[PDB]
């Protein structure tokens, strides 16, 4: 809708197709004619704040949006810098960054496959316990790599995990610009992800914060929907443990691991990714 057309050029880069269009950015499949390789280009584009001009630059929808637009842009830059710290198969690899068209762009590695959200919607029968147990070692590795450098993800759900055709996962996006815009605009609904964010994110954060969201992802894969919103749980905890529900085809060991990651209070969860991984052993 707002996307650059196939054939658009950024010097050596050529746009091939808009493959993702959300409220806050566009993702393109593109081609580097100098290195003769396919890449992705992520374009900052907050549709509530900005529109596409005739010359294909980006312009404010209203002059009052300039401060929030710039703050989102700054957060987009900071996220690119964070991802540029890593060279890990499970984290989105950043090749280049530049500003143009009144906005900003990340050139990144192009990944095969699709999101975990799309895989769960389109092929849920592929997702069983054996598949989940193959997913977890590389997913654990990617998350732990963030933690070991002193950072947290804080936006994990099914929507921003890529599942490659190899089935290996990639963490694509931390939602930084979206969340900054939401906080400044009082659009609270775009900051935290209901059912994935644990209680301490609503206002003490650490690796256990991401571990809860990973538990919520796993819960969604096993029974089809995330657990109750954590603030609602903090009033009256209506979470039914998976070890009691006993969904068909799932071991108590995997179920219990998910339940422990979803402990309401941070101190009751696995405290590190390594601690959570240890729970899946002894079987
Ligand atoms: N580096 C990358 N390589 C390949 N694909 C990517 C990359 N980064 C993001 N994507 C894809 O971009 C899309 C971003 O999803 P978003 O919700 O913004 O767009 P969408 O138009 O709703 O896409 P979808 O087809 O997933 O519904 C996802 O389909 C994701 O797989
Ligand atoms: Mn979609």
């Amino acid at each position: 809708s707002n996307s650059l057309p196939s054939g658009y050029r950024f010097n050596e880069f050529e746009i091939q197709e808009a493959i993702g269009e959300g409220g806050f950015g566009i993702v393109y499949r593109a081609y580097d004619h100098q290195l003769e390789r396919t890449i992705a280009i992520k374009e900052y584009m907050p549709t509530s704040l900005a529109k596409r001009n005739d010359d294909l630059s980006i312009g404010l929808r209203g002059e009052r949006f300039g401060k929030t637009f710039q703050a989102g842009l700054n957060s987009f830059i900071q996220e690119a810098r964070l991802l540029a710290r890593f060279s890990h198969p499970g984290l989105l690899h950043v090749l280049r960054f530049w500003e143009e068209n009144g906005t900003a762009y990340m050139g990144t590695q192009f990944y095969s496959g699709t999101t975990l959200k799309n895989l769960q919607a389109q092929q849920p029968e592929k997702i069983d316990e054996a598949w989940i147990r193959r997913l977890l070692p590389p997913l654990f590795s990617a998350i732990n790599t963030i933690h070991q450098e002193g950072y947290l993800h804080r936006d994990i759900s099914l929507d921003n995990i890529q599942i490659q055709e190899s089935q290996l996962p990639v963490l694509l996006d931390f939602g930084s610009a979206r969340k900054e815009i939401g906080n400044l605009s009082d659009e609270t609904e775009i900051v935290l992800k209901p059912g994935f964010a644990p209680i301490e994110q609503y206002t003490e954060q650490g690796p256990w914060t991401d571990i809860y969201a990973l538990g919520a992802v796993l819960h969604t894969l096993i029974v089809g929907s995330p657990p109750p919103v954590s603030v609602v749980r903090s009033i009256e905890d209506s979470y039914q443990p998976l070890t009691e529900r006993r969904p068909a085809g799932y071991s108590p060991e995997l179920l219990r691991t998910v339940d422990r990651a979803l402990a309401l209070k941070p101190e009751d969860r696995p405290q590190t990714i390594d601690e959570m991984a240890e729970l899946l052993e002894h079987h």
